[PDB]
DNA sequence: AGTAATCCCCTTGGCGGTTAAAACGCGGGGGACAGCGCGTACGTGCGTTTAAGCGGTGCTAGAGCTTGCTACGACCAATTGAGCGGCCTCGGCACCGGGATTCTCCA
C-alpha cells in the first residue's frame, strides 16, 4: 500500500526464530530476510548489511 | 529477595593430512685435552719509613625542632569535547621466482 519495505524489526524467543525465517519465506517469497544470530563473528559479518543512510528502505 | 533455566562465548579437546622439522647413520676432521719444557712473573722474607690511628682541643656551620599563616591542593557540581570502539580501504611489506653476484673449498 505504501511501499515502506522496512526496516523491520522482529524480535523473538531463539527457539522461535528458525519457525519465522521459514513462515516468513513462505507467507511472502518476495520479501527479503535477514537472519541476525550466530557467534559474533558471524553477527559482525552479517551487520554489514545494516544501511543507516536510509531512513526507508528500497525494495533493492 | 532467591535459585534455576536459558543462552552467549570462548576455551579445551578430537580428527584428518600434509609437509615441513626432528631423528637417525656415517665419515672425517679438527678441536678438546693430556703431556712436556721453560722462564718469567708472583709469593716470600727483611729492613726501611711513612702515615694511619688514637687521645685531645676548638670552633661554627647547619641539622633538627617549634610557631604562624596563607598559598595551594582536595572536594563537588555543571559543562563539553578529547579520546575510545567500531567500520572501511588501500598501500606497505612479504612472499615468490628467476637471473646476477658472492663466497666458499679443493686443486
Amino acid at each position: 500500500r505504501y511501499d515502506i519495505w522496512g526496516p523491520f524489526l522482529v524480535v523473538a524467543p531463539a527457539s522461535t526464530l528458525h519457525n519465522w525465517q521459514q513462515e516468513v519465506s513462505k507467507f511472502v517469497p518476495d520479501f527479503k530476510v535477514l537472519p541476525y544470530w550466530g557467534t559474533a563473528a558471524d553477527r559482525k559479518v552479517l551487520r554489514k548489511f545494516w544501511d543507516r543512510k536510509h531512513t526507508t528502505y528500497k525494495k533493492d
